[PDB]
């Protein structure tokens, strides 16, 4: 009964798939049985299958093997959330800084102490997989934004016990990179093989889009977590919502109407980037007008998914 | 009447200094009065000498410009180690983690919300004109150095207060990242005109003597600034002494003559990188050995300065 955004004028359904969904989703619990990141099985489970069918909807065009690569770094990175940097309660943030140290490490190069969590090691092997088909300057795209992401999720961990000790425009800047987009865009931009000039990045109509598909992202996905959160033990999650109850007082029904309007109003926004960019014609600008569509699609599609709610 | 390490066979003084020590020193001031990072006046004069000449001594070709560039970078890094990660005792890990997270965005590009702090606009203008002297490689090379070294300063205020709680070979492993020596090679390849191919970066050769310089680095900063460190009114330091000390048991004097013996070793591992790597003729792999035995100069130089000890 909390309001939530209508995307039908901006990005209708459905969302095209792409054919290896099924095969990447036994693909990936193969791939899992060598390299166990997830305690249950049934947490596996669905983990698996949102990454699989979600990766079909976010890189259509796919290439059952580019998919599978894709699909294995977003399961590790939101596997590795979900272990530690959500977590249940034990450790604290510190735990979480030295898991995510072991990481960087990793994104640094250069031989570091092997590590009782699996997870430096499987993204060691990613990262390989990843240089050898990036370009030196797309690779460092793909690990800058991981590094921006653990920083960020360090910088959650010590705000999720005072949700309204943060300030909505920190929360804003900050969400971006505890959603993963920049991840999931610099590897489409390397896995659909093409990639911009610095002054295309410059671009404010390319600029303007990057950042409503961002604010989009992790809007809807705060929207359609949040009943789920309230059900754990612990209070109001640290995310839209609960920042927007805080600034205007009413009620929770008020800030998901609030909410909503804010998301409607980004699509919209995004829509409008999209059609202007991909009439531009040095090339590099569409394909990543369309390729940006399809990864925000994607992000409306697994909202329905039962990570986020039930039946 | 601790035991340091002897450097005469290795690295032998007097350490070669450019001519441009003075007027850096200079401009330096001037530019913490458009921009105070320092409170105390005496700490900005100290913090502003060591800087200016110890730049002189680590890229001695300089250009009095390029090496102020330069001298901004470090003095800034420093101030912020300085000022939010060592600190004094107040709001713990977590303030410099929103600290660390300010700056995280500015490297991350686009338009951030204003911070109360000086240092994210500071970095703002520095990384600028960093890229305006850079190739986009060489530009994310420091970018990423100066990534990595904010989550390792993030993961040192979590373990400052228990340093018996971290292993040696973790310390070993992220002292690099807090002591600034890949941010100081970065800035080095930029501003001395030269470039490794990532196949270069792969050689044992190359990564063997990188190593081996930032150990001799952090180690020989953590010899320098122990005493000072007791001085405080918290207890031992996390740093290589105390390290030693609570492995092997025994006395802080038998802990600084094995560290002692660890940098002698260090530095003569070094100095055989660097003459096996200025025989080469790739001609990029040399240069990079020179630059590298100039850095490690400037680090031995900067341990008699003030900053360190007395009188
Ligand atoms: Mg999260
Ligand atoms: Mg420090």
């Amino acid at each position: 009964m909390l309001p939530l955004p209508d995307f039908t004028a901006t990005f209708p359904e459905p969302f095209p798939a792409g054919p290896h969904s099924e095969r990447t989703e036994h693909r990936l619990l193969d791939w899992l049985e060598e390299h166990p990141l997830l305690p249950s099985a049934k947490a596996k489970a669905v983990l698996v299958n949102i990454t699989s069918h979600g990766a079909s909807r976010t890189f259509p065009t796919a290439d059952a093997d580019d998919l599978l690569l894709f699909a294995e770094l977003l399961l590790w990175l939101t596997a590795f959330d979900d272990v530690h940097a959500e977590g249940n309660g034990v450790g604290g943030p510190a735990a979480l800084v030295d898991r995510a140290s072991e990481l960087m490490l990793v994104l640094a190069g250069g031989n570091p102490p092997r590590a009782m969590s699996p997870f430096p090691a499987v993204l060691h092997d990613l990262l390989a997989r990843f240089r050898a088909r990036a370009s030196a300057a797309a690779y460092h795209r793909l690990a800058a934004s991981l590094r921006d992401t653990l920083m960020a999720l360090v910088w959650e961990a010590h705000h999720v016990a005072k949700p309204e000790g943060v300030a909505l425009a920190t929360y804003l800047a900050m969400r971006p990179h505890t959603v993963f987009i920049k991840t999931i865009t610099a590897a489409g931009e390397i896995l659909l093989g093409y990639e911009l000039t610095d002054t295309q990045r410059a671009l404010a109509a390319v600029r303007n889009l990057e950042t409503a598909v961002a604010n989009l992202a992790g809007w809807i996905n705060d929207l359609a977590s949040y009943e789920r959160e309230m059900q754990r033990g612990r209070g109001q999650p640290l995310s839209l919502p609960t920042l927007l109850h805080a600034r205007h007082g009413g009620t929770i029904e008020e800030a998901f109407t609030r909410a909503s309007s804010m998301c409607e109003n980004e699509a919209a926004v995004a829509r409008r980037g999209i059609t202007h960019l991909a009439h531009a014609s040095p090339n590099a600008l569409t394909a990543h007008a369309r390729a940006l569509e399809d990864i925000t699609r994607s992000f409306i599609w697994h909202t329905s998914h039962a990570r986020y709610q039930g039946i």
